[PDB]
């Protein structure tokens, strides 16, 4: 039910130039997409807001697309209270030595939980700074400056075929000046 | 408390003549159960008996405050489960099994995890869809509540949890009828 | 149009709080048939099933507007007859035989006798009755309409004529059910 | 020879939203077609204005279009001095349980005449008041709030192979916005 | 520890009209009586503040008595956190097809729990909220308006041959116009 | 269904003095009962307010009353439109030669109708009209100035065992100052 | 409008021959009823019951109690007494002509309004007891009338 | 806050049967105690003890005292009548019929708060003697029941 923010330095990325003053309209669409599984066994990737198969499928219809807002959820699964684990989520820029394992000699990578009978489990909101990167993502000269999320994890001792948690992860985009396209 | 965008119906107009005074009538019914087995519920309030028996005798009926209450059972004390949830338009190719690859997506779940035993209170902000229910004509942008649970590792006899729904609604332009 | 005099029904009174708006809603029902034989109708309004599916759901109910009417059939043009009626409290020992032993009395003919062949209207000056209907309590101020004809000389297998009743009510304070 | 208005409730229905401020003019037409016969047995129907074979007849050419006045008439025949009978007349939208048999435990269904050595028999009108219903005919997205005539009666005991009374109702319309059709 | 306001509907009962501007003193006196067990068995009634035993031996020396406040508490008992179970609470007039069974079909019900070594278990105000309902309790005119406890339950799993929780529901009434009794 | 006077001539009859200005208030009670019937048999009767058996029922309690307005109504009867007959109504005090049979020869005496397939036959109200006869009824010292009905008539040609029509006649009194009676 | 005061009595009831012991409400009381019928409202005024030795009685004497009471009260015919307002007297040799008994109603005790457009429930009731023991002669003991105004208005449609 | 009245009556005890003779204190008196427990403070306004011969007594009459007297007074229940304020009357063939007896307490004699935070000794005590000789029959000969309003106040946790 809760937000935590992640620590993040000023640097923001250099953008394409512009028109007159926002040459074509545009419009905000929202989404939210399943980032990845837990539990059923060591479990440790990389996604790049750039190469969402989710993503593109709506960015796909346009040249100039840009970020808004972008948040980084952690919804916990039924089971869990009885067979907890570790996430290791971070926000950077695709462009980085950063690898799942290291999650943690970063900078704003945090260590969580999530089951248990202690503690009380419920959804974790980790809100991506986009100050600390480049907010453009399709755009017609490609960055480097991608938002990309790493979070980690260890493998289960008692993996379940089930997962444990979601990294659900959701926000806002401005698609803008069209594309072409098949149909 | 579930996300939303601004997402407005746009509904007909009243011509300047004058129009019948309403009632406000309030509502809550049972909608689902969980804890027997694999429960996709969609439900579309447009639609539902309970609260048909409370248009059909008017023409205007408009909604006005509407809470999707979620509520567990001695049972989850013991053996929990997980349930996903979102406010929608009845348009929306969503498939409770997607509950949340849709913006706005709801999920929590309750029981044996600390203070998993209490009532849960998410509504829809009525600017996501169309505030009418039964006019001149038939929308779409009526609102469709839907959830889901996978099928539970120990199935019951009895549910774990209701979701009952409740609120209440203009009625006006009186049916003229058969006393 | 019967004659009366101010007899006016004391009722209870709300409390400053606010009450929930009410809607107004219009009946008519078949209230009795002639010409099958001596037909000594009494009925209250208070407990005709016709209002009352209209009153059960909510627990302040006032009449606005009510006529008594009085229709003929394309029998009365060959086999008249006569009928008695009046607007009365359902209090009067008032027996329908005596329909017009009683201040107001009303009485004519219709069916062969140049312009029998007509509709009928009569009222009840709602002054003379208690305008409420279903309260907190139970009023006796309650209206009851009475009538009768004799037994036709000649008896038929269908009716002569109706004597539908019409009316409007404020209906408000809902009540709080079951869905 | 006369008018009697049916009483009735203010629910006018709501219509289709509108362009500029009448976007396109319109005309005024008349018509008065048939609606029912009577005397030549049981006769119980009910006529919606909306699928008035006659009135598309005219509507049919157009794509907006609503009426203004609308009549319900009652004119009695030659007979029926002799063999006397009763219709129930009724404005009602076409959208309600209403049936022939209690055109009666309605609301404004009233009880009639016409015939027998004593009534003088004389043309009868009842104006359907529009406000109780949606006025709007044809329309871009149809409505369900359509004036549809109720009217019923009883088997005779005579029939003739004649009628012994025609239910003849007039108004008018305002057929706008054209069609297309055919020739 | 705490209170939580059960959802009520504008609908104050027609009381009796008045004196002068009372014509009598009253008093303000409290009470606080038990409602009902749980846990013994199936337990689901339904109380009338009008025919409350106790209630009437304080109401029974006056002719003219209505309520001020009323509430509604749920204490928990010692058991419990080993056998959990559920109440269905709901405030409505004693004029009502509302049942214990359907306790939530109603408006206001609400479920809970109780126990369970999650839960931390503490009693539970639930305020009536007479706007809801006729204050007034005996009077010269007996009304039907009256506040009436709903709240049920299902059979336990593991019957207790004591108590489980516990209705008591307190307030405070205004008894006047006195009344006359044997001594 | 109306209205018609009687020719009256300027006669009040003289009453009892008066105490301060209305030394007791008192109430005004309305009453409404049966004339005579006709076609039985050749009716010619004559009532007076003053012994009328029923309006006693009513002054009975009292010492002081008079009365406001006294109507004579004739509500003809189902038959008649096939053994039509004829009334004479006449308004005249008590204290006169006047017999039904010359209720013509007199002043006001009117002749009527009722039945037959020619007339309407509808009810006919003829007001006494008071200002030509005593008004007050029981009073301290009685008085012979007292409203008496006439109206007479012929036996019928055929005569039927159940009425033809009725002489109701209603009004309002106004009874006042107190009696004792029995209890 | 307005209404006029009316005076009644009636026998209310013999506590004389047998055990007698009985109630009786001013509403149901077929006497006053059958005087407030004509009007479609009445409030009671002044109100007392009275009581009457028979000739006899100085033969076998008896007592009798009184007491006024709403229409509720749980009030005993026989706990009568035990209630506030509650009288008692004998009979024969002991005070028969001083004006006889006479025990009044107050009105600040109940209510009056002897039949409205409501039932009200606070209308008066009488609570007699003896128990006629020694010899139960076929001949009233005692009277026990009860005699009052009452204002009545609102015109009400009747018989005549 | 403000108190309410409220009245009462009790059968106080009967000088019949047997030589009776005793003493009542009002603080004690089980019926009113019943009816002010639920108060934390009462004082008494207006008091009466009532007198009532029983149909009997014409036969066997008898004769009572009466006296009102504070807690303490050494008022012996014989010594009565000596004390000011009291009286004496016989039964039977002598006004039994004429209002009943009755009599009175003053309030400016003793004191009232029935029952306050403390436990004043001028409460109100009666007093009355017979001597029941002649022939005890197993049914009372006298009533000396005692009424009176009373107000009381400032709520007080109780039972229910």
């Amino acid at each position: 039910v809760v937000k935590v923010k992640q620590a993040s330095i000023p640097a923001p990325g250099s953008i394409l130039s512009q028109p007159n003053t926002e040459q074509s309209p545009a419009i905000v669409l929202p989404f939210q997409f399943e980032a990845t599984t837990f539990g059923t066994a060591e479990t440790a990737a990389q996604v790049s807001l750039q190469t969402a198969d989710p993503i593109t499928k709506l960015t796909a219809p346009y040249r100039h697309a840009q970020i808004v807002e972008c948040k980084a959820i952690l919804t916990p699964t039924d089971l869990a209270v009885s067979n907890p684990l570790t996430v290791y989520l971070a926000w950077v820029p695709a462009n980085s030595p950063a690898t799942p394992t290291q999650i943690l000699r970063v900078y704003g990578g945090q260590s969580f939980v999530l089951g248990g009978a202690i503690s009380a489990a419920k959804t974790i909101e980790v809100p991506l700074n986009l100050d600390s990167v480049n907010r453009m993502l399709k755009d017609s000269v490609t960055y480097t400056d991608t938002p990309k999320l790493l979070a980690y994890s260890r493998a289960p001792t008692n993996p379940s075929k089930i997962p444990t948690a979601s990294i659900q992860i959701s926000g806002r985009i401005r698609l803008s000046k069209p594309m072409l396209i098949a149909n």
